[PDB]
């Protein structure tokens, strides 16, 4: 799966349908994997660099692969 | 969903019916989404700014959308 | 539900029947709500003030309402 | 249940059968309670003193009661 | 099970099939044990030394035993 965006997490958002949105760089992407919620919030809290990999690389696109650095 | 309140978490409360109350600004709101409990406690512990979005924007109102900054 | 005790957590204890004991002030109380286990350990780790509300306000009393400050 | 060992956690180990081993003092003990895994890792990360209570107080013994201080 | 690699976690990766990859030393290994995801991310965040034990000691090998130091 191609890299879509790499950077620090600007904000995260818990959505009404229980998906989780993350803003990295200039993209706002969402995931429906519940396990990723606290992992992404910890990446945000500790200033990690995340690389989100997704084919839906556009605002509102979904993802399920993340590298935490 | 309209923004209801933005600020640092003043306190959180685990309720008898397993819902979770959060006080931000001047509003005391609650959520019944279990996944939000440790996310909101981490936001409190690390001094994050949260924006709670809800139509029930009054004390005792329920919510399910939160932005963590 | 009346306030029972307010203070910093002195210690927590995982019990054999999977309940969780917390000592605050001079009271040793327990809860059977699994969700409260890591929330109370985080309150302990970060020096939060907790207020336990319970009618069973005596050693060995059970509780399910907590304010984290 | 008698106290078996008190001290800081020297290391923890995730085992193939999903049990979790902890070394405190001179004893290597294990637990099969999934809830204790992240609680014990947090106790290790923050230098807490833990008291493991168990009748099987010997290397390889199992436990389910822990005091976190 | 033989030791495969010991060192600090260079990065972790959440995979599309919900397995979790970790890079330690020169090996990239994965686990399918969901419980290990946040334990390994905490080990990464706090600079722990981990020893991964596995017979599949090669890139892309799977593991289920980890010592956290």
């Amino acid at each position: 799966t191609p890299d879509c965006v790499t950077g620090k997490v600007e904000y995260t958002k818990y959505n009404d349908d229980d998906t989780f949105t993350v803003k990295v760089g200039d993209k706002e992407l969402f995931t429906n994997r519940a396990n990723l919620q606290s992992l992404l919030l910890s990446a945000q809290i500790t200033g990690m660099t995340v690389t989100i990999k997704t084919n839906a690389c556009h605002n509102g696109g979904g993802f399920s692969e993340v590298i935490f650095r």
